[PDB]
């Protein structure tokens, strides 16, 4: 989820959790 990686700070801080969130 590309806006949920934009939404939160902590998470689109790390790669691996927008390579996660899709």
């Amino acid at each position: 989820n590309p806006e949920d990686c934009r939404q939160d700070p902590e998470a689109n801080k790390s790669p691996e959790e927008c390579k996660k969130l899709k």
